[PDB]
């Protein structure tokens, strides 16, 4: 019985209210992360969304969503602040040019959650991208996009794999500084994760941010177990040519479902890589029929279950759920393989992926570190946060200052 079968046992066939409508998602999960100016609203401000959110309530727009008509609801608070954003570079005003791309590309960001299933969500997406690297670019320390020849791709694969890139000043081939790969998530890509790059280069440390396949602009093969792996070794071959990095000191943060990815490249490719972090991430009974069954109407805003499948390149749920097994970290053999150093942190009533998948990845292969978050779900926030920068900050041998560090994550 599925009410049995995992740690939060009969929560799974609780429906979350945010579901009902988008009224719910707002006033009961997005206008306070939206106020905080944290995930999914980084970058972002309530002055521009709270407008739009009215919008849609007055629409009465609910699942099933449409997502055209979604999309388009965002649109014109998206266009007025690019405008405002070329104003203000125009007239050499950098630092309010900067905040105004950056606030629409948030904007943009909301319009194509959980994933771009439409044509307006992926015009969305391009459009986000734009105005981000407009906003990246005007930044006191600019982050650019950096078109990563994917030479390891094959058959059907895109040519390049897009990453942000920030290197701190002074680094160089003589004084090298260690690198963070940030692996974005389901519905979270380099346009969002982008938030944690200024807050590693005044520790002294690179970022480079990658998003997972069939996200964002990866070039991997959906369907594929083995594309992150061929993804990973174009990432990895452009970091080490990159010599004010230390090719010794990459640490790899997977967050959310880039977690998985994260957990997975430890073992690909563990001599490449000093340690990897799966932050809320799965490994095997995230690809459960009665998990994916049941997790559409949980604590996910969306439909995490479908959107999933549509991330892995299925047309539905259920010729996902037939195949889902061989994506399993387990099942493909990966956990038995040797790894570099791991921690694993999830909050324990996760309703996103189970943190029975924090167990099998501690019942196979080395031994690994784990620091689970009882009474929290997905990503366990916001203890997971210090716990993994005093952890990175002790590998690294960094300043150990994780408060000012973390204190620059929200949007203000
Ligand atoms: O900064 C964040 C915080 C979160 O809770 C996230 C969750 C999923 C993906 C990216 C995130 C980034």
């Amino acid at each position: 019985s599925a009410t049995e079968k995992y740690y939060i046992r009969d929560a799974i066939t609780k429906p979350a209210v945010h579901h009902e409508s988008y009224q719910k998602l707002w006033e009961t999960k997005w206008k306070k992360p939206c106020e905080m100016g944290v995930y999914p609203f980084m970058f972002g401000s309530i002055k521009d969304f709270e407008p739009v959110a009215q919008e849609i309530i007055k629409k009465g727009l609910k699942e099933p969503y449409d997502w055209d008509e979604y999309a388009q609801m965002y649109f014109p608070k998206a266009e007025e602040l690019a405008k405002i954003a070329e104003e203000a570079e125009a007239a050499g005003e950098k630092e309010k040019a900067s905040e105004y791309y950056l606030r629409s590309s948030a904007v943009y960001r909301i319009s194509r959650f959980p994933t771009p299933r439409s044509e307006k969500q992926k015009y969305a997406w391009r459009k986000g991208c734009e105005v981000f690297y407009k906003g990246a670019a005007l930044m006191e320390y600019p982050i650019k996009e950096v078109r990563i020849p994917h030479k390891h791709g094959i058959e059907g694969e895109g040519d390049v794999v897009p990453v942000n890139f920030l290197l701190p000043p002074n680094a160089s081939e003589t004084s090298p500084v260690p690198c963070v790969l940030i692996i974005t998530g389901l519905d979270g890509y380099r346009t969002e994760l982008a938030v944690w790059q200024q807050g590693w280069r005044s520790k002294g440390v690179a970022t480079v941010i990658a998003e997972i396949p069939g996200t964002g602009d990866s070039p991997a093969l959906r369907q594929d177990p083995t594309s992150p792996d061929r993804q990973w070794s174009s990432v990895l071959d452009w970091i080490e040519s990159q010599k004010a990095v230390d090719s010794k000191k990459i640490v790899a943060w997977g967050f959310s479902t880039g977690g998985y990815y994260a957990l997975r490249m430890a073992h690909t490719h563990k001599d490449r890589l000093l340690a990897t972090i799966s932050l809320g991430g799965g490994a095997h009974h995230m690809f459960d029929r009665e998990w994916l069954e049941h997790a559409n109407k949980l604590e996910y805003p969306f439909d995490l279950s479908n959107t999933l499948a549509y991330k892995f390149g299925y047309p539905d749920l259920e010729s996902f759920i037939e195949e889902s097994s061989k994506f399993s970290l387990l099942n493909d053999g990966t956990l038995q393989k040797p790894c570099t150093k791991v921690l694993l942190v999830n909050g324990n009533d996760d309703e996103i992926f189970p943190i029975d998948d924090m167990f099998v990845s501690l019942e196979n292969g080395q031994p690994k570190l784990a620091r689970m978050v009882k009474g929290k779900k997905h990503m366990g926030e916001p203890e997971s946060f210090s716990i993994i920068l005093e952890w990175i900050h002790k590998l690294l041998g960094l300043d150990g200052k994780i408060k000012e560090q973390l204190a620059m994550i929200p949007s203000r």
